[PDB]
RNA sequence: CGCGGUAAUACGGAGGGCGCGAGCGUUACCCGGAUUCACUGGGCGUAAAGGGCGUGUAGGCGGCCUGGGGCGUCCCAUGUGAAAGACCACGGCUCAACCGUGGGGGAGCGUGGGAUACGCUCAGGCUAGACGGUGGGAGAGGGUGGUGGAAUUCCCGGAGUAGCGGUGAAAUGCGCAGAUACCGGGAGGAACGCCGAUGGCGAAGGCAGCCACCUGGUCCACCCGUGACGCUGAGGCGCGAAAGCGUGGGGAGCAAACCGGAUUAGAUACCCGGGUAGUCCACGCCCUAAACGAUGCGCGCUAGGUCUCUGGGUCUCCUGGGGGCCGAAGCUAACGCGUUAAGCGCGCCGCCUGGGGAGUACGGCCGCAAGGCUGAAACUCAAAGGAAUUGACGGGGGCCCGCACAAGCGGUGGAGCAUGUGGUUUAAUUCGAAGCAACGCGAAGAACCUUACCAGGCCUUGACAUGCUAGGGAACCCGGGUGAAAGCCUGGGGUGCCCCGCGAGGGGAGCCCUAGCACAGGUGCUGCAUGGCCGUCGUCAGCUCGUGCCGUGAGGUGUUGGGUUAAGUCCCGCAACGAGCGCAACCCCCGCCGUUAGUUGCCAGCGGUUCGGCCGGGCACUCUAACGGGACUGCCCGCGAAAGCGGGAGGAAGGAGGGGACGACGUCUGGUCAGCAUGGCCCUUACGGCCUGGGCGACACACGUGCUACAAUGCCCACUACAAAGCGAUGCCACCCGGCAACGGGGAGCUAAUCGCAAAAAGGUGGGCCCAGUUCGGAUUGGGGUCUGCAACCCGACCCCAUGAAGCCGGAAUCGCUAGUAAUCGCGGAUCAGCCAUGCCGCG
RNA sequence: GGAGGAAGUA
RNA sequence: GGGUGAUUAGCUCAGCUGGGAGAGCACCUCCCUACAAGGAGGGGGUCGGCGGUUCGAUCCCGUCAUCACCCACCA
């Protein structure tokens, strides 16, 4: 086991932050501190849309939040009781400048969690692991992507043994840098527990 | 075959689906499938199978030509082959089954007639097969008798002393009673060094000194003879390694069994000290085998190349007989065989039919016994077996490398102290971590809480979250008594926001307290049930794909071979050619420079200077941080073809310039339920929760990692310069005074290239100390202080008067380190009310 | 390259 | 009684014809390895007690004590 975070890798340079703002020095914390519930709130109410990403836009007292997931039609509501409600219930733990966004996706089967999100609730469901990842990795690879990798482990069957799995064509070289690929971060609470459902995604280069 | 070890298309049921149908299934039997008794239609190198070999009777088989008889054989006719059976047609039952009428095939035998290619037999001829005659050839083929030398062992004499012998090591053992080693003499046995080999000989078993007598087998040439006399061979008969046996001997060496020594957990063994049978000879037995080339004999045909043994022929030439070695086609499952077949055929012999039982039991023939030959079955297994492929593994080798061995330094192990660890104990000394991967590790926070441990006190819908019922109330501030604290009881206030009503007065959302709940909660258990994260191999250099090729196929090649490098890095070659993951490189810090920009810096040029970069002033320089050029074996002198190497110039640096981060496929069923999430078991009047105190610092011990040293390149005192990085407003602390000192009061500047922490030590000068247990070291301990927080005994510093211990260079061992590295000297950071910070991470 | 003729332990 | 001889660690045992008691096994630990071969430190002794010579005794000398062997003298 060894492979250290690839985007924990990268960070610094080709893909920046999920967040975006100056922080001073004992602010810092200050900002986090309701910063992160930011996205812990969401990712289990606004996950039946296929969440992704949550950046983050301060500099002072106004923030501006923006969402990028695939399925608006169902975060938005029917007209605003949802979308236009979420924010003014978000300011009553944060009284800020209440901001939101919702950036479109055009291909949602290119980003390395859509995958694993849509794995892990394809593996909740009594379904074939190993032929969940096969048609995925291929799906991915389908929508125009050029190399994929979608590793899973934990109790395959149930069965008292815990052997990992393999889905994946072509080139993945996660040693480099210009490569730009996106990571899965999943989970599946299951019957006998928890698995562990990764994806890489290769791209392109420079 | 197997399925069921929680989510069953196999079990039990249903719904449904498949197949048959007045039937459907089970069981039993016959044939098949079973080319698995092989006539069609098999094998015997390694799978079950070649007799241990030879000789040979009956039998089977047989070269060329000519003639006869026609036994087998073939052809035609005739008889038989009954009917019913099978076959074809036509008809009778209302079809069909059933039946009827009729017509052929005909295996086989008898008779007649005919044919003679083949097999048989008779007569005759021929010369290849076979044998013989002449001349020769080689040989460990064999039996008998003798004879030679070297070496072990023993006996005798002389000389000589303190050990010999044996093993990984020692011991049993021998030895002052004269050994081991020596010289002289003598005895007695077996077996033959070099030649000697991979060679020769025989049927096999087997055969190795020399000479001789007898003796077998084979081979070459001579154109002589016999003229198919040939081949195989059931039964029989003979030979038959070693061991064992009987009877007589011989016995130097070796040595089963027996005894002792030692290794061991024990050693009925391997190693050693003795040692009987035996191995040796004559005779007579068992007759067994990895008797193996695991390949029966005989003959013919199917390419070669190549060393050699042995004949012959006017000869690096031809030819005959053998033993080895690569390989044509062919064969095999492959390995492999290959003119000496496992190839293509013929003849004959023995043998085989899954493994275990079993080479057994019975019967029989042998043998003195040990045993041998012949040679099954009941029962049981769903495999046993052979070859080859991948990988793993190895107490198999080879090569390459790495502070792995060596050259050098410094240090642990030697003393005292900090930390952690094992054990020991206390009531608790929480848990985890276990060679390399634990032990200055989770800890980068063990005075209380942190805290998970102990003891006591107390709380139980709570310290938390969601939801419901009921009383009081909103909320929220303040206090007291007691109680160690927590907790318990009580008090003063105060009284909001929405559906009405001004009003006396109904209601509701939130929040709080008290009661019933749903509940949550646990550092409880399983890292062997996991997710995630981490270490090792290991920065090792490997992990694979597409096409092609080799193989029946698994698979191999590509990745292997030589060389080179840090490297699967690269080159040559190669039935391979390319690629993906990995090395590298794209990222960061340093070495160089350009520009941009000037609140640090600058008289480098000038103008005031309390002669300070303090100012005016300026941006080359200092420095700072953004993008960029630059180094690619680029060029040249040579070397090895090749990559590469000795260079050299220019360039700052040259062959990776020097560090960081990056760690593939995979093992370690590795570490972590104790960072967190989570299955399952458990705890829920407590295994949950709060407080005071105590504990992980306890100590006869031992180890791990560090700290000062045990001193003259040394140690104190005074004076005198240079940092790089990092950090800080409710904090950093200048500076002033006070303090003989840690520090106290006042307070400048700084939310930060400015202010500060901050004085850096080794360095330089100058004086002392002149080898001492020292003016080296500070452990322990008495007393005395300031310094933070509710609170400093176990369990803080710094400082003063001291007390001043071992320590004189450290055994077996063992540690890091190939360059600004090693050592030495010092400067920061990170958690924080204080608190585990000499450990860690950075800097010079 | 093929062929012939130096380990302590579960 | 007469004379030959011992006896030292816990043990089988050396010391040389006088000059600081020692090699093995066992015991404690440390090492390389995990065991066990193997090394380095330390402890361990009334040289059987008692004496005399000697500057100085494991050894020179004389009685005891516990043995072992041999030859009797016991009315
Ligand atoms: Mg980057
Ligand atoms: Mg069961
Ligand atoms: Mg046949
Ligand atoms: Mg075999
Ligand atoms: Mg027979
Ligand atoms: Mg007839
Ligand atoms: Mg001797
Ligand atoms: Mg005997
Ligand atoms: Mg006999
Ligand atoms: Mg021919
Ligand atoms: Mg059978
Ligand atoms: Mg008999
Ligand atoms: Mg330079
Ligand atoms: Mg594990
Ligand atoms: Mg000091
Ligand atoms: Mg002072």
């Amino acid at each position: 086991g060894n492979k250290i975070h690839p985007i924990g890798f990268r960070l610094g340079i080709t893909r920046d932050w999920e967040s975006r703002w100056y922080a001073g020095k004992k602010q810092y914390r200050h900002l986090l501190l309701e910063d992160q519930r930011i996205r812990g709130l969401l990712e289990k109410e606004l996950y039946s849309a296929g969440l992704a990403r949550v950046d983050i836009e301060r500099a002072a007292d106004n923030v501006a939040v923006t969402v990028h997931v695939a399925k608006p039609g169902v975060v938005i509501g029917r007209g605003g009781e949802r979308i236009r409600v979420l924010r003014e219930e978000l300011a009553k733990l944060t009284g800020k400048n209440v901001a939101l966004n919702v950036q479109e996706v055009q291909n949602p089967n290119l980003s390395a969690p859509l995958v694993a999100q849509r794995v892990a609730e394809q593996i909740e469901r009594r379904f074939a692991v190993r032929r969940a990842i096969k048609q995925a990795v291929q799906r991915v690879m389908e929508s125009g992507a050029k190399g994929a990798k979608v590793i899973v482990s934990g109790r395959i069957g149930g069965a008292e043994q815990a052997r990992t799995e393999w889905a994946a064509q072509g080139r993945v070289p996660l040693h480099t840098l210009r490569a730009n690929i996106d990571y899965g971060f999943a989970l599946a609470r299951t019957t006998y527990g928890v698995l562990g459902v990764k994806a890489y995604i290769f791209l392109g280069e420079v």
